[PDB]
């Protein structure tokens, strides 16, 4: 099982097309769990501004 993720970076560009991501790691084992492998991370497209 997956613990929570971590907030939404800031975008990485302040205008024009960027990322940004976020990351979780593995909740304890438990007895017949599932393995989980760990960390994962998300990452999306951002765009906050057109550039100048
Ligand atoms: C963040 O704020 C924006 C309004 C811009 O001033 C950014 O600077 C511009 O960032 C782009 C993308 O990284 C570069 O291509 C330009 O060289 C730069 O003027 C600023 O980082
Ligand atoms: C992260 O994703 C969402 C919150 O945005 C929920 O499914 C849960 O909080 C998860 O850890
Ligand atoms: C990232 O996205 C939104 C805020 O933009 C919220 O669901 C939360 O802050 C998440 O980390």
């Amino acid at each position: 099982a997956w613990d929570e993720w971590s907030p939404w970076s800031l975008c990485s560009s302040t205008c024009g097309r960027g990322f940004r991501d976020r990351t979780r790691t593995c909740r304890p084992p438990q007895f017949g769990g599932n393995p989980c492998e760990g960390p994962e991370k998300q990452t999306k497209f951002c765009n906050i501004a057109l550039c100048p």
